[PDB]
């Protein structure tokens, strides 16, 4: 019943024409959450890391026991994967797999492509000794404070092409007009870039800042190979606005399990949602 | 370092006149700010852990992993046992002894004394095989329901003394006026009867409800041999007002950790004062 890296449940999904969830475990609270979502849907599931994250909670090695734990403790049957979203170096990777993590993104796009295909490779030797997934990124994914897309932030096909082939990456991620939080507007993907580093890489795709791209989009990028949809702020906030409401509906409230617990069940309804929009309810 | 019993930790307490805390893990959070508080404090430390509790975290085994994986990443140098609060059973009192709790209370005090005797000489038997603790109780502990505490609730000197004989437990908790939760007005705590029982049993007492009682009370209590006071609902309060604080001051917070963080904090400086209060700062 143990853990899995991306490679199978990623090449299943872009063969049947689904996308697996990467949800991120904000705190501990959010990984029962993840886990009873993927159970209840029968999906395969990714728990996406940040750095940020793990220094909170006490690193690596405690993300991955809980996780573990709570498995056991929930009788999980489903794929789960453990994975290093937008890992900053060859250290950060080397450190989530000794402590257990099954997948690492290496994120090289702020490098020169040589620099990022340099350092990807190096994390692909040492990720494929024992079992763990790889993803990479070229291009820049929109941030919250930056309105529109840049062109230039966007993945040039040719490079897609070269970093794929030299890596060995089992999953790639091409920046084609994502955004990290709300989309100003319309959501300005380049479907036709997207279509051709599927074509020319061959590898499953991955979607960045899926919070607010709608099912018409989703499906388009699952059509062209989008086989992974990062979905992180929508959580934060379904859980965020249920502890709110239970404040303010009721001043007497003083145990913290009673604005928890309403947390978990919006998380869960949340990512049931897109388990389902993307097509791995049933999956598992 | 490894979990202990509270056989060590309460003996050290009663010989030099000072009360560990038992602080109750209310989510998995809890006990990141409760082992912080112990370890800076320089303070033993007991993690409480209610059958509900359990029930909401996923049960004794992942509350002792995840009490552990912290203790290993915090680097915890100081004395951490882990606690069944009013254990209703000897079935409860060996699922959490199976998952690794150190230290179990065997909540006898509803049932006839030679039942509650029979009972708690059972689950010592079973604890003392392996090195665990045990605590049990007569008389009993009202709730902020019924105000007055009636004086049938209050335990008999005579049957403490009979009860710590036979059954060989560590630890004893008399109720002699405590209440769960708020106070009607000042507590009215039996303190010739506790002098009596610390007198006929020699082992260390248990104070329950210890939210909320004044200063004098508790130092008074120390003095007639209670090593151990269970604090519960001050950390619950001081967790929850720190949340409606930080959400009531940002409308557009929405990322869990930025309310997570200052309720940690709450509950770290509730529990320092507690250790400062009871004595155990320093003592580790």
């Amino acid at each position: 019943m143990p853990l899995v890296s991306m490679k199978d449940m990623l090449n299943h999904g872009k063969e049947n024409g689904y996308a697996v969830g990467q949800f991120n475990i904000n705190n501990l609270e959010f990984g029962q959450a993840i886990l009873q979502a993927a159970e209840e849907e029968k999906s395969p599931v990714i728990i996406g890391v940040s750095v940020g994250a793990a220094n909170y909670m006490g690193g690596f090695k405690l993300i991955v026991d809980m996780v573990k734990s709570s498995m056991d403790s929930y009788n999980v049957t489903v794929p789960v994967a453990i994975h290093l979203d937008h890992g900053p170096s060859l250290e950060k990777c080397v450190q989530a797999i000794h402590a257990g993590f099954t997948s690492v993104m290496i994120d090289g796009s702020h490098l020169p492509l040589e620099e990022n295909i340099e350092l990807t490779k190096r994390v692909v030797e040492i990720a494929h000794s024992v079992g763990v997934s790889v993803e990479a990124e070229l291009g820049r994914i929109g941030g919250q404070e930056d309105d529109v897309v840049a062109e230039s932030f966007y993945a040039i096909p040719s490079e897609c092409e070269q970093l794929v082939r030299e890596t060995g990456v089992d999953c790639f991620a091409p920046a084609l007009g994502s955004v990290h939080g709300p989309y100003k507007g319309e959501p300005k993907l380049g479907f036709d870039r997207m279509e051709e580093i599927m074509k020319l890489t061959g590898v499953p795709l991955v979607l960045h800042g899926g919070t607010g791209i709608p099912t018409k989009d989703i499906q388009k990028a699952i059509s062209l190979g989008t086989a992974k949809i990062n979905v992180n702020t929508e959580s934060q906030i379904a859980a965020t606005k249920a502890v709110r409401e239970v404040l303010n509906n009721d001043a007497k409230l003083f145990d913290p399990r009673k604005f928890l617990a309403p947390a978990r069940e919006a998380i869960k309804e949340t990512i049931k949602g897109k388990m389902r929009e993307f097509g791995s309810s049933g999956k598992a």
